[PDB]
């Protein structure tokens, strides 16, 4: 069985964003079901539990250690990993974090890592395992070294995609040939004329899978300007919007 | 008036220690009132407030853009700044963040401040005046350049000394010269038979009170093995441990 919820589909400033009372922050001020936190999910494949990314802040209150098998981070920006910093200092068995090779990590992370292994580094395009899950490394354009995963089963595929902007030709290549039946997909800006550099906005998000054909793409690391133009126009069939802790079967 | 409330009276690790289940962090899940969040304080003076490190997660949810005057820090690790890499991207007039001249500051605060202004750079023993308040920058001894501050007015005077370990000479000095009527200062373990390198223990800041001799002083920074001592053994006449909320007037 693969499951996997959202926990946290906002990108670093979040929704609301500090101070902002656009249409979609007051909402959201208004109506906690509208708060988007630090892009993060879990997936759960039979009972083996993965935390992707480590943003959220309340980590220690929703886990206790040895009650999840791993972290897979995608990559070492601070709304990424901010949540492991007080984690590092509990009390149990060290607790492995696959993860990018990026040599310099995030402040003192690598230097002072306490319960967290982050020994577990992977590689764009070589398979690993996770209790039996395949993952796949995929390199994503962002300003960090950043992988976003397929997730497969002998009957499920899955893939992450935070935080990107386009996708790199070998990537898109082994997303058309290995058509997920969902992408979580970074979304962070309503429809541009051009770019963005650091996050697709929905036009890019189009483009993409014009090339993958995904019959379900789920949009996170959605910004406060776009949940304000959500509000006020519809997405295409086959594509959604993310929403902090939405599950997905 | 001249108030203090603690925000946050643990070290990095916090209480409940995550995973921890000794008397102290059963503790502290059981009877909320004992949990520990990062080393942080809120001073008002009159009616400005200013914010001491912003190692809580909830900011944005206590405070808006505007209605506090300023950040003060002691120093950039993560457990006295963590809280402030949401809110640097608000909606807002800049926010002035006083702090020691750290260069690096921490990951990438300083190349992307957002709405967060770090050129209120201060220096050792040098005043500066916020809404009234005369506060000295009071160098300390820890892994990081960090500051503590005296805080000051009408003659009553408040020290924040964390994080550190034994007192750099000059600050000694400067203390015992402007002894403070209340100091809150780093004691993150309990009495040890060395004085532990980065953070002070009970024994060190009985040592370092025998000489600044202030009438009061309040503990925070605390481990959980801290509090397990606490939990079985009294402090001394004139020391007091600190807890999450504690309101402090001069
Ligand atoms: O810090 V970002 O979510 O704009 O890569
Ligand atoms: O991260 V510390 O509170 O031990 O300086
Ligand atoms: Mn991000
Ligand atoms: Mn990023
Ligand atoms: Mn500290
Ligand atoms: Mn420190
Ligand atoms: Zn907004
Ligand atoms: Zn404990």
């Amino acid at each position: 069985s693969l499951t996997l919820t959202l926990t946290g589909t906002g990108g670093a400033q979040g929704v609301p964003a500090w101070g902002c009372e656009c249409a979609a922050c007051a909402r959201a001020r208004r109506s906690p079901q509208y708060r988007r936190q630090p892009c993060s999910g879990v997936v759960k494949f039979n009972d083996a539990i993965t935390l992707i990314d480590a943003g959220l802040h309340d980590l220690a209150d929703r886990w206790s250690p040895g009650s999840f098998q791993q972290f897979l981070l995608t990559h070492y920006h601070m709304d990424h990993v901010q949540g492991l910093f007080p984690l590092r200092w509990g009390v149990g068995d060290p607790i492995p974090v696959y993860g990018p090779p990026d040599e310099q990590g995030c402040d003192d992370l690598f230097k002072h890592p306490g319960l967290l292994d982050f020994s577990h580094t992977v590689e764009p395009f070589v398979v690993f395992d996770l209790q039996g899950l395949q993952v796949t490394p995929l390199p994503l354009n962002h300003s960090k070294l950043t992988f976003g995963y397929l997730l497969e089963t002998a009957h499920s595929r899955v893939a992450w995609l935070s935080d990107t902007a386009g996708l790199p030709e070998k990537t898109l290549k082994f997303l058309r040939n290995n058509q997920p039946q969902v992408m979580v997909m970074d979304c962070s800006h309503p429809p541009r004329a051009d770019a963005p550099r650091n996050h697709c906005d929905l036009n890019t998000v189009l483009a993409l899978n014009q090339v993958i054909r995904s019959p379900r793409v789920i949009l996170t690391h959605i910004s406060h300007q776009f949940d304000a133009w959500l509000m006020e126009n519809a997405l295409p069939s086959g594509f959604e919007v993310g929403f902090d802790g939405m599950e997905i079967g």
